[PDB]
């Protein structure tokens, strides 16, 4: 007999339906369960007719392996999805958050507070458009991305992540998303899924919702604002994106007045669902259905009815997919859970996988592979992350020469600081490991590299990671480039009270700047405290977490480009004054959102 899901010619929404007609139990639970490739077999897939999988942060197939070794990888896991008697095709997720940021050789563009600075949509919608094929290039069809949080206190340890404190920017930039996924047609349905086809990808409005506004930035805690604050901060990018055809949402760890937001049926179902119309798949963070109780996990069949019951499609297990669909198994039948719960669920995650093209093109593009770490996409990455540079102080005094552009031609010059020569630090969270790592981890260009391939052949260039003062003294050097910050982190591992760099950092700036004229560039993923480094400084950028283009950074010190990047978050004096965003009654920044200065090329 004709079998119509299986007819390419046939609108995606009749295909959902003659595919759901066809579905057991068994297999409608299996679509609605993502699982972590480490937990994977090709037993497993079939017999548990699984719907996605993913890799966390950091799980990889090998340390160093190429495109190839991805591509072999996601089809395998393909080839036993594709045996079910069904045949329905897996998708594959991953955090390509700053590009495809787990592969080895993968370009790394700027974190986003650093693509907030640029005020650059187009920019990002670039990004997007890269990354898409670099995700591509590894056989994977879906990213996690973008983080549209809003930031409202920098002690948070995904700050980094979100593109400003500011709703507007933020809405500006869900360009991500026709970067990844392709331009919506003309006659675009705002909330339905939409990707262009296989050199693109699913995309993923992140965290739903309110991830940015937990007391004291604390990671997955309570946003306490009332519907009003919720709604006119945290919730307009959502609608952005699904004008855009945002593919995925993924719900927050965090609680919004003390609900858990992954039990939350009014916002995901009343509100995501049934008013702004969102007809993609709603999927789940990481173990975050088992985080709705206190302890985690100890009550996994009540997280299991009240997520499922909250209006979530997708759950990432991502370990113990055996108790989960058992659980849900034994809730379906018992009649906790309806059957038109479930049929809706699969209607949404089979709806994005035929309209994505999956079923036409469910294994990998070998001639997709030399996407990854392309030369164009590095060039785009370098625009980035010099567009991101902001400039806080070009001159001591109001009389001073500014010490920026710097001269490419000088007897001797000094690149000093933890972060000079040191990629992992550049890049940040979310690069190779899930937190980030130190040295050189990947393919890419440091600050010191980039001082050194921008320079007249004649100027001797110097590396000295912490110099005493009197090295400095001794030298002869016509200036220096110091570079300092903060050390990668990811989520919770990055709430920080205090916010102040670690040591050496200060010490060797000062010691720097006593010697010789210095252009400090602070590597971070947020505000820093940062006087006592302006103070001993000529000139300071914050840089944000720049990735793997240093050159970036010298192309703006060297005055190839002019400094054009803003704060898209409020600077503090002190963390006592937290939280403190534009706006606020009690408005006292070290430097306010929108600030930066500037250069000309020379
Ligand atoms: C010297 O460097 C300054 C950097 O501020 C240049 O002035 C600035 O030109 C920018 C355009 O390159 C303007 O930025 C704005 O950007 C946003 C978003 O990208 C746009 O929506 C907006 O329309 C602007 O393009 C900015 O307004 C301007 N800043 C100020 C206050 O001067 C300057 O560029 C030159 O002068 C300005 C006034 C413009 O006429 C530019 O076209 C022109 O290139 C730089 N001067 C030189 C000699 O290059
Ligand atoms: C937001 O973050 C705060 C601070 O971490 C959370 O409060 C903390 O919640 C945990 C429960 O997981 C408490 O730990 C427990 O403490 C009792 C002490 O008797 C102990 O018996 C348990 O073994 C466990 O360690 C912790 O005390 C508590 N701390 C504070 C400062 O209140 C809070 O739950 C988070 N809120 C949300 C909505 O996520
Ligand atoms: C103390 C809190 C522990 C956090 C452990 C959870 C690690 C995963 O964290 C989550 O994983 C997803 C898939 O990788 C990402 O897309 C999400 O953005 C991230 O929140
Ligand atoms: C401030 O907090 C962070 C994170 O807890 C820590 O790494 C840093 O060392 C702290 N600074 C000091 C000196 O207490």
């Amino acid at each position: 007999d004709y079998v119509l899901y299986k007819d390419a010619t046939k609108p995606v929404e009749d295909r959902v339906a003659d595919l759901l007609g066809r579905m057991t139990l068994a297999e409608k639970i299996g679509q609605m369960t993502q699982i972590e490739r480490l937990v994977a077999t090709p037993d497993v897939l079939r017999d548990n007719f699984i719907g996605s999988l993913l890799s966390g942060g950091g799980s990889v197939p090998r340390k160093g392996a190429t495109a190839k070794e991805w591509q072999d990888m996601v089809d395998g896991f393909q080839k036993a999805c594709m045996s079910t008697r069904l045949g329905i095709p897996m998708i594959y997720g991953i955090d390509a958050v700053h590009g495809q940021n787990n592969v080895y050789g993968a370009t790394i563009f700027p974190h986003n507070v650093g693509l907030g600075a640029t005020r650059d949509p187009y920019l990002v919608k670039r990004i997007g458009e890269a990354t898409a094929l670099e995700v591509r290039a590894t056989g994977i069809q879906y990213a996690f991305a973008p983080c549209i949080a809003v930031c409202r206190d920098p002690r948070w340890g995904r700050c980094y992540e979100s593109y400003s404190e500011d709703r507007r920017i933020v809405q500006s930039m869900t360009e991500l998303i026709p970067g990844l996924q392709g331009d919506v047609p003309k006659d675009f349905t705002s909330g339905m899924p939409f990707v262009a086809g296989k050199n693109k990808v699913a995309a993923c409005a992140k965290h739903f919702v309110g991830d940015g506004g937990t007391v004291d930035g604390i990671n997955e805690n309570n946003t306490i604002i009332n519907r009003e604050g919720l709604m006119n901060i945290h919730m307009p990018a959502y609608k952005n994106a699904m004008d855009k055809g945002v593919s995925t949402v993924m719900i927050s760890y965090s609680s919004w007045n003390g609900v858990k937001m992954h039990a939350n049926q009014d916002l995901v179902t009343g509100y995501l669902k049934d008013t702004l119309k969102f007809k993609g798949f709603v999927i789940s963070d990481w173990e975050g259905i088992d985080r709705i109780t206190t302890p985690a996990g100890s009550d996994y069949s009540y997280s299991v009815k009240a997520s499922i019951l909250a209006g979530l499609d997708m759950i990432m297990v991502p370990n113990k997919y055996q108790q989960f669909i058992s659980i849900l198994t034994g809730h379906v039948n018992g009649g906790v859970i309806p059957m038109s719960r479930i049929d809706d669920a699969v209607t949404r995650i089979l709806r994005v996988k035929f309209t994505m093209g999956l079923f036409e093109n469910p294994y990998a593009d070998p001639a997709m592979a030399e996407q990854l770490g392309k030369q164009e996409h590095r060039d785009l990455a370098r625009e980035a992350a010099r567009k991101s540079l902001v400039l806080l102080k070009n001159g001591k005094t109001s009389t001073d020469a500014p010490l920026l552009p710097l001269p490419k031609k000088a007897p001797k010059i000094l690149v000093a600081g933890s972060h000079a020569d040191n990629l992992g630090y550049q890049c940040g969270g979310w690069t190779i490991e899930w937190q980030g790592d130190t040295g050189r981890t990947t393919v890419g260009t440091t600050i010191l590299e980039a001082v050194k391939a921008a320079v007249d052949p004649s100027t001797v260039v110097v590396f000295a990671e912490n110099p005493d003062a009197e090295f400095v003294k001794s030298g002869g050097f016509s200036y220096a480039i110091v570079a300092v910050g903060e050390h990668p982190y990811t989520e919770t591992k990055g709430d920080n009270l205090n916010l102040t760099i670690p040591e050496p950092g200060l010490s060797t700036v000062q010691a720097v700047c006593g010697g010789v004229r210095c252009a400090t560039v602070l590597i971070s993923g947020r505000p820093v405290v940062v006087q006592p480094l302006l103070a001993a400084s000529d000139a300071l950028v914050a840089a944000w977490l720049p990735g793997s283009e240093g050159q970036g950074v010298t192309d703006a010190l060297f005055g190839d480009f002019g400094f054009t990047g803003r704060l898209p978050r409020t600077w503090f004096k002190s963390v006592d004054q937290l939280p403190m965003n534009v706006g606020d009654a009690h408005y006292d920044p070290l430097f306010r959102l929108g600030y930066g200065l500037t250069t000309n090329a020379t």
